[PDB]
């Protein structure tokens, strides 16, 4: 029933095995009790949820010298990230990128013939299921042994009041509560949505007991929809995306968005805009057999036995909002001020629970800032001007303004991009670097080597936006964004030391134009 | 003989084709003459060589409003980079990484059975030869049409004196000369070094007319040797590296270097330290049949019909020094002051010609600084504290101080790395991100997911060094290094916005420890 793990010190691999056993427990498994029974201090904060926001907030609070407690219904820390969100998404995207390369060079060099080859979606999901306890293990281990945190896992938390939480049969008090229970997968209110064969990111890694047929229907047009859709397409299946409005509106630069969309279509993906599913058809056995949708051109029917819903995420605020009387936003997000404080005294909310942006940097930092405030360090947090990214069969990175956006916003600008604007268009051997060299050199594949661009204010000479499609630039955007927030100019970018051949050619391309007082686009 | 191209406007692809024809022409091909015969201004500088240093120096000088002329014996601009250096090297490294991936997951999912599979080296070299004109075409096009450069290609320059140069049968005067002829491949002074089957980066892409046997011997232990050696090994050939002293001394962090070397040996590479080739054995046909070398454990003979020399490059200074009277350094490098000025009046030297470090940033920047000085802007260039990288089957990036180096420097330090130092060792699902997810999740492949670390001063809290083995961090090191030179602390690093899952986990890991006054390693 209840396991006092406090004085047990499992290694990373032992935790992995223990977590698996607890997950495959018919009765649900024993509660993991990791509380220090010597500490006389009252918890400065109890975190409802031990995902990215809860675990990081706890790590920072503890590091500051305060006391904290995490209560999570899962037998592992880390939350959705390692179980059904970021981690599997990246494994699937890695597969999508490698498969695109394999299909492109099928039967050439060492690449086998991919012609009639269909990779199994379940096959790959099963790979993730078989190894996700690795990350689970690291989380419990690092949190307990390295970050000195206290926690109770595999036990839903019962919030009594703004200072009281019930867990593992016990009752705990705390000066503050930090709500970090995240969000749940959006869905549709159409007939058949509950049919077997309908999945979302969460159920996909829990209930896929068959290998999908040749046609897959994805509903949605943003990150999740595109990331998973490209993976499904990559396995060799006809992938049809049903987008309510238009896809990838997140990509503000028009040329960048068009490149990403064109490359998706070139891989065989079908994207139908202005479409709404009206019915998911069931066969005699209650399994999906087709999807019916209304489009600008009328109703359409797509035969499929596998539907993936990539809609938004809805903050799990209902219960907590009822018990505490928290003020909520129009999408159900818990409202909070710049210090992450809710409408209820001593109650904070962080991560996905407070709405967009739903990213790991937001979850972790909000968690930490809430902790710092709980510890007396009054610090505000209002996420703005952050870099962003998503996967198709490529890595797509972006920060700041798109080109048209900047011109419309009154900025006189010049752009520096690759490939250049010429009659040969994308059919040239640049941009190019790690993981795009085969495309750059292959027969008829040069247009696949990538696309990138920086938008610059002609007068201040400052970089207003950066955009990249290819591989190996995502990490750089984290640091480039800080430099840009500090006031980076084309001259300063040009005076840096590049590491050729570089995923982003921004440094040397800037240098080619920085010598003039009057900037010219490249 | 001389094609006046000034008023012709070939596209990138037409340039690619034209250059191909000139390179294959039995008579040597026409001279490409792109000079503005109506511009009466004197040349501020004539660049001898139009590779990285000469082309960027020219672009910057023209951008500043000056007049320049490039003379290059190759029919294209860009120099060794696109023809036989950086570019092919990256195509080979891309293959090496994909091949290690395919061999690791041999016969799994979409991966073909690699067991008895030997990839053709000539096949890949041939792929490079067939597509290198793409990059050549862009160089000629961009230079002429976007950068407004004047140039004469496919013509060796004949320097008359410090103000006079003959090209295309014409004599040109200039206020200055900027020498940018680069360096030639290093060789060994041993018997048989001229036997067929012995190559260096340059001859490999011009003279490989056979497919190498099952064993390859590489001589050298730094960047070139290791990059090409891993590629050869990845094709499925037994690869022995003969290192005069120690391999990869450039990787100062012992722990980082060890991981890299261990992964190489795991791939089957044999790295022999303190070894010197004494003789290269030829068979009766004049082809290498074996290599004999002295080692710490005596003499050894390796049978092979393919030897690759990855020694250093040797500045092409002889002729120019005899004509102009240039002071040379011990390795034949042209000596220059911090303004890139040689001992000769109005003569500058840049790029590989002035010695190490021989990198593209150094070549391009020295060319631009020399150009600025020629234009009246007194500015010094002294390369120091720059990021660096190299390829094995992984991308290896480093900057600043290694852990041991920081301590010997008198710094009290802590480090944050992945994976953590536990008894499970590297056999854990971290670090992980794009292109390392399969290793992170594969059966028994977790130790291959990478290694990374930042070195921090325990008192000042400043990051003194960063090291990474995996994929996708190289571009990031370009920007991160700038931040580090600015005085980056673990607190500032921790307050950035990460894009999870990130090649470098530095941001969030720093955040996990930044909450404490007294830092503790992770
Ligand atoms: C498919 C997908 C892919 C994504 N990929 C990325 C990506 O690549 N990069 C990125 O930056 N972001 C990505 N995100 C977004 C990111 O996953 C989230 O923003 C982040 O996980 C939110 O963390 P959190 O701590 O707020 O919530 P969560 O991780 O959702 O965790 C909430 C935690 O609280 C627990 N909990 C809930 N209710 C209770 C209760 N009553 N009692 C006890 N415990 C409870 C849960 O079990 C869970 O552990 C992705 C999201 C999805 C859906
Ligand atoms: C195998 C290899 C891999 C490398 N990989 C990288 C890498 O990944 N990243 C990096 O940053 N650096 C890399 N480098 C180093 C980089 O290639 C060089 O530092 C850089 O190319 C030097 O540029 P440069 O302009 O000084 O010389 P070069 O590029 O060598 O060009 C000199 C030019 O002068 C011309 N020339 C010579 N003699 C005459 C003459 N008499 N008349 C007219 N023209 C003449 C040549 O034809 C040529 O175009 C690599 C080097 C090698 C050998
Ligand atoms: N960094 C990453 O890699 C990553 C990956 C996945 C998710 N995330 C984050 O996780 C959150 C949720 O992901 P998300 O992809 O769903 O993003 P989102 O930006 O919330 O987009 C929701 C998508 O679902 C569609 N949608 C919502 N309700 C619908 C309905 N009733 N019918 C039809 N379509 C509907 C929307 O279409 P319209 O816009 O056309 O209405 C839109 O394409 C986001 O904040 C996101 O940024 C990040
Ligand atoms: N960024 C990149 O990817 C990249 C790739 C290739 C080259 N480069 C640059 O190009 C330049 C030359 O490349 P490099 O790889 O040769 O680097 P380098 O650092 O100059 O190393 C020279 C290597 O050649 C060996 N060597 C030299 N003379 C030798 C001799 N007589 N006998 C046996 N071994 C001998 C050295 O051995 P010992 O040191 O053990 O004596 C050493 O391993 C460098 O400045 C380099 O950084 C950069
Ligand atoms: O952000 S956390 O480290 O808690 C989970 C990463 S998978
Ligand atoms: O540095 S140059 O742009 O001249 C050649 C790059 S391959």
């Amino acid at each position: 029933k209840v396991w006092n793990a406090r004085n047990d010190h499992l290694t990373i691999n032992q935790w992995a095995t223990r977590i698996d056993e607890i997950l495959e427990a018919p009765d649900g498994g024993e509660v993991i009790y990791n509380v220090d029974e010597n500490d006389p201090r009252e918890y400065d904060a109890i975190f409802i949820g031990g995902g990215a926001a809860g675990r990081f907030g706890s790590a920072y609070l503890r590091a500051m010298g305060g006391r904290q407690l995490i209560v999570d219904r899962w037998p592992f820390l880390g939350g959705s990230c390692p179980h059904n969100a970021c981690v599997p998404h990246h494994l699937f995207s890695d597969c999508a990128a490698e498969l695109m390369l394999a299909r492109t060079f099928s039967g050439q060099y060492w690449f086998p013939d991919m012609t009639e080859k269909v990779v199994g979606i379940k096959e790959v999901v099963d790979l993730f299921r078989a190894g996700r306890n690795g990350p689970h293990g690291i989380m419990n281990f690092q949190s307990k042994e390295q970050l000195n945190l206290e926690y109770i896992l595999n036990c839903p938390a019962k919030v009594i009041d703004n200072h009281t939480v019930e867990a593992a049969g016990k009752v705990f008090k705390a000066k503050n509560l930090i709500l970090a229970v995240g969000a749940g997968p959006g869905t549709l209110d159409v007939p058949g949505v509950n049919a077997k064969g309908v999945f979302d990111h969460a159920t996909l890694v829990e209930e896929l007991d068959y290998e999908p047929g040749s046609t897959v229907v994805v509903v949605g047009g943003s990150k999740t929809a595109v990331e998973y859709g490209c993976f499904f397409n990559a396995t060799g299946r006809r992938t049809v995306m049903l987008v309510r409005t238009e896809p990838l509106k997140l990509i503000k630069d028009n040329e960048t968005r068009a490149y990403v969309l064109d490359r998706m279509k070139e891989q065989g993906m079908e994207i139908i805009s202005g479409s709404n599913v009206t019915r998911i058809e069931e066969d005699a056995n209650g399994r999906v057999q087709a999807v019916v949708a209304m489009t600008p051109n009328g109703e359409m029917r797509i035969e499929t036995d596998f539907v993936f819903l990539g809609l938004g995420e809805q903050p799990r605020s209902a219960e907590l909002a009822k018990i505490l009387g928290l003020d909520l936003g129009p999408k159900g997000e818990v409202l909070v001020n710049e210090y992450l404080q809710t409408s209820v005294p001593n109650v904070y909310a962080v991560g996905d629970l407070i709405g967009g942006p739903m990213e790991m940097f937001k979850a972790r930092k909000s968690g930490c800032y809430a902790a710092r405030n709980v510890m007396g360090e009054k610090i505000s947090y209002t996420p703005k001007n952050y870099p962003d990214f998503l996967h198709t069969h490529y890595e797509v990175s972006f920060l700041g303004m798109g080109e048209e956006e900047a011109r419309a916003a009154g900025h006189e600008i010049v752009t520096i991009k690759m490939p250049p604007d010429t009659e040969n268009g994308l059919n040239v051997a640049l941009p190019a670097s790690d993981r795009t060299m085969l495309y750059a050199f292959g027969k008829g594949t040069a247009h696949m080597s990538g696309f990138q661009k920086i938008v610059i204010d002609a007068k201040t000479r400052k970089v207003l936006g950066a955009h990249h499609v290819g591989y190996g630039a995502k990490d750089a955007f984290q640091y480039l964004n800080v430099l840009i927030k500090q006031g980076l100019t084309v001259d300063e970018l040009g005076d840096m030391d590049e590491l050729f051949l570089n995923p982003t050619h921004f440094i040397q391309l800037s240098r080619l134009r920085a010598g003039s007082k009057n900037l010219v686009s490249l």
